[PDB]
């Protein structure tokens, strides 16, 4: 009913984690479901390169995904980590965007606006079965990368362990992280 | 229509400080009907020097109490929240209330009464950028405060840290907490 | 209609103690169809001395396995839940996607949701319970078309309880990609 905006359930490599790299090195599953005045979100990232799939050979690691949308809620693929636009399940996608009233854009470097953040946790299950917490930070709007952009949504997964989940290459998977935010008018 | 809320960016509407006379904080609360459950979203922002200095202590508790009449309208005299919720689609808000079958009222006896509680976690980001977990307790119904009340929803954010997050005044903001509960019939 | 569930306050309908003949617990499971996903809500309540004494130990693992047929109905012989879910109205559309979460023959960890809920002990102490949800992945038989398993784990320095007390897992919410209607 128009109510789902997503990457599909099992997307091909569509996302770039590694700075400078020219083609997707990861698979971002992102699902945004419109429900009343909020969006319910579901996001998981799967590695698809040796670089991404060896990140957890280190104890401290940060993975950033930046999504920038235009005025009609379509991805700007050049600047975004995600290189393919989201699609509706069943035209404008403005109504899935984060509210600029609840999560306003602010003056670039003036004060602090922690009103624009969602924090949470998901996990990485290592090849030996050990489960490591990943701290999740979602930033909504707040700040523009350029003057072409109308909406912002960034994800940061952060691991800080006494130990490195891995000593070898292993398929990176962030366990599903769910979240909700106040959506813009349709 | 299927959303009952305070709006996305409410003016000070909630009293934290005991004895205080007018709102000292901004409560954002959004309740969305989703089949037989409600999906909830809640965050609290400080709007007074008292609230905005609580995090100078390492152990803090913040209580918000909401009491609703038989048609799911706030009772402002007894509730922490002094302005009623409104529907996005401008009748009864009964269908948004926590089920008295799932979350019963019981005799005022000491006890854990676990069935009436939802536990979870949200966060406070301090001025220095440090992230503090806040333990969240949601109580549904369980204890009637008087003969005027038909539904109860209370929130507690607890901080118990080894170090206080702040040494100075800073805008208190609870990162968004989401939860779901079984709702009453419309 | 858009809700598939046990109901809000079910009678004993679930078996936790392996080999036991009848329900020893009350599983509340609520699955709401929301666009391309299901939003789930699950809590377990003990209803036997065995279940209600588990938390006298520091290490506790509670497992529930749900096996569904092709039209999304519980297989009670093999499932921990002995009564089928009901619509508030085929429930295939409520089932976990075999595209997102495929069955496989034996590393494959995309089939897991991890999280936390809690147990409040009689003395008021709050204990976190580590939650693992597994979707499909392992096919036990030919009668089964979808799998949904829950594991609640406590590993504590100390035991929530010295005596019998009603086991209640605080509500755990989760979301997964659903199969086509």
């Amino acid at each position: 009913k128009n109510n789902t905006l997503w990457t599909g359930p099992k997307p091909e490599a569509n996302c770039i984690i590694e700075y400078g790299k020219q083609n997707p090195d990861s698979k971002l599953t992102l699902i945004l479901v419109k429900n009343g005045g909020i969006v319910n979100g579901y996001v998981t990232l799967m590695g698809a390169s040796d670089y991404v799939n060896t990140l957890f050979k280190n104890k401290n690691v940060s993975i950033n995904v930046e999504l920038y949308f235009d005025a009609t809620g379509h991805i700007l693929p050049d600047s975004s980590s995600l290189k393919t636009d989201l699609e509706l399940e069943y035209s404008s996608a403005r109504g899935f965007m984060p509210s600029t009233t609840a999560y306003p854009f602010v003056l670039p470097n003036a004060g602090t606006h922690n009103e624009n953040y969602i924090f949470g946790q998901c996990y990485y299950k290592a090849s030996d079965g050990a489960l490591f917490p990943l701290e999740v930070t979602v930033m909504l709007n707040k700040r523009l990368p350029d003057s072409r952009t109308s909406y912002v949504m960034t994800f940061l997964w952060s691991l800080n362990a006494g130990l490195a989940p891995e000593t070898t290459q292993a398929t990176l998977i962030t366990s599903p992280f769910t979240f909700s935010y106040i959506r813009e008018d349709d």
